[PDB]
């Protein structure tokens, strides 16, 4: 719990609680080893959630001197895209002035073009392969890049994945995908690419703990907590979390107005803290259809994951509190 | 330009450009003594921008000992109310870090009842007409609460008003009001409430310069400036504005997606700095009609205000860059 740190690559998709998710990651160097980053063009436009992603990563590097990583735009392309309006979050948060620092910007510049050499995908793959210990792989974005290297390497692969922890699927209730041709029974990382994500839930050879909506659904950041990180403003992490989570649009804030989903912030959560929620294991059949059901994830017939059940707010609370005061 | 300071008033709509007005009106002490503001409930839910113009007054007083001044909320209503996602944004910003350090809170919630007792647009009457020196009235929303002061009171009220700097029209450049029954020759302030618009613009008894889209369609600020805020992030105004731009969303963003406009900013600038644009004196017949064309501000055949024409992007952009290195 502080004397030996789990090997992780963070799987992003670059909406705000992505880099809530990274930032819990890096700030806890003891827990954390973090080996590399993988950028999604999903929830963002890749580009600026490369950038900030790199920016974060310096920040972190500059402050509390956390390892310097690998960071890679996959070109996984979907199948069904998230909201353009949506996707221009991390272009708001690469013009924050906490991701303007200067040394951050500067050291970015130098950093930016090896990292662009990569390919998101591949990184994945190699990063995974080549590394001494099991791979713990973190997934906040959709399962494109899971499938990809399962598809490519199998078992040379998947043989050195420790566990993958992924947000994503809704089992026992309903979905976040609202539109003309949707029913509301999908979560948005799975329809994004359906037949990714039953490539790899799915997949016998690793271990997928599941934060469905089942889950995140009851672990919001209530505005009177989001309003908690300014008694803490003088540390930078607290600026940025406290301003990702205030930042809310859309579907991001619950029906009363007095909350936000905090949704990969949990699935991190879990790898700093493992009983943060209990685990049950589930058969899932992701539905690959166009129909209205499209990336549905049910209860399949007759385990392919297993998925968090009842996390606890306190924990969740207490770790990002603390995560947000390392610097 | 630093030996005398004008009084001032704010009336505002608590949109982030309004709250950036209020920080270059207030941050410059030498130049304005701010003695109240008001807020509507317009592009704003009015209990967020209150609180937000609250604590931001509390936080110059702590920081920069400018004083604490009487904060009203009209109960004017619109004609025609602001999308209801833009009038969120006051609550994102009443849930940020910068407006959450734990001492403005504190003052804050030992002031916020004088002030809720107050209605803002008895209050704007009750400021400019007993105040020694005649006034400058900043409005930054609708013109409702001109209106009613004007209606009210007439030359009681309009004697002691020194000028009246306005955001809102469009003269001969298209509007900003895109609805299934308007042509989009609107501008958003107006559109809110005409009548008022109409009351006040062609009031010959006060003397308006008219930031209209003419102007601020001009002056937008890039990406590529906003990250300059990042180099002042231990000011917390240059936190404040930094994220009050980063934060752009629907249509403050322009067209290529590298910049946004600064409307109310701008308006705010003219007095710091009226050599910030050339006045031209226009007569104009606001549309008060439920066509297509309601809120239109064009040319009468044949002044009423005096537009604002050419603004100096580098004036705009040195004022706003030292303004939040006060503090
Ligand atoms: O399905 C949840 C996943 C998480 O991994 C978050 O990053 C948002 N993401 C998509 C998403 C669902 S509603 C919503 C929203 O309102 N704004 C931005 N993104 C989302
Ligand atoms: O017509 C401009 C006035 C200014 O006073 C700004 O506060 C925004 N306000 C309304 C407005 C126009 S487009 C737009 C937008 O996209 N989001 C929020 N507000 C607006
Ligand atoms: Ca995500
Ligand atoms: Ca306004
Ligand atoms: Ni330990
Ligand atoms: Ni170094
Ligand atoms: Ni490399
Ligand atoms: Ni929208
Ligand atoms: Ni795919
Ligand atoms: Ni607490
Ligand atoms: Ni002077
Ligand atoms: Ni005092
Ligand atoms: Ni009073
Ligand atoms: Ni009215
Ligand atoms: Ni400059």
């Amino acid at each position: 719990g502080s004397h030996m740190a789990k090997t992780v690559i963070l799987d992003h998709d670059g909406n705000k609680d992505d880099f809530v998710a990274m930032i819990l990651l890096l700030s806890n160097p003891k827990k954390v080893n973090l080996i590399g980053c993988i950028c999604t063009d999903a929830d963002c436009f890749v580009e600026n959630g490369f950038d900030v992603t790199g920016k974060i990563m310096c920040a972190m590097h500059r402050l509390i001197k956390t390892p310097l990583f690998p960071i890679g735009k996959s070109t996984a392309t979907a199948v069904n895209a998230f909201p353009t309006e949506w996707r221009f979050s991390a272009k708001n948060l690469d013009d924050m002035p906490f991701l303007n620092i200067v040394e951050d910007v500067a050291l970015w510049e130098k950093l930016k073009p090896e990292n662009e050499a990569h390919n998101g995908q591949q990184l994945l793959a190699d990063l995974v392969m080549k590394s001494k210990e099991k791979v713990t792989v973190c997934v906040t974005g959709p399962l494109s890049n899971m499938a990809w290297c399962i598809e490519k390497y199998g078992e040379a692969f998947t043989s050195k994945v420790e566990e993958c922890v992924i947000m994503g699927g809704a089992v026992d209730v309903g979905g976040n995908v609202f539109l003309p041709t949707t029913d509301g029974s999908a979560e948005w990382n799975i329809y994004w690419d359906p037949p990714a994500a039953k490539k790899v839930l799915c997949c016998p050879n690793i271990r997928c703990v599941l934060f469905s909506l089942d889950a995140t659904n009851t672990v919001p950041v209530r505005s009177v907590d989001v309003k908690g990180f300014g008694a803490q403003n003088q540390y930078l992490l607290s600026q940025m979390v406290g301003t990702m989570w205030a930042m809310s649009t859309h579907e991001e804030i619950l029906r009363d107005g007095d909350a936000y989903y905090a949704w990969d912030a949990l699935t991190a959560a879990y790898i700093l803290e493992p009983t943060i929620a209990t685990l049950e294991p589930v058969a899932l059949d992701v539905d690959v259809s166009k129909g209205k059901s499209e990336g549905r994830t049910p209860r399949a017939s007759g385990p392919c994951v297993h998925v968090a059940r009842n996390p606890s707010k306190q924990m969740f609370h207490d770790l990002v509190f603390a995560s947000t005061r390392v610097c």
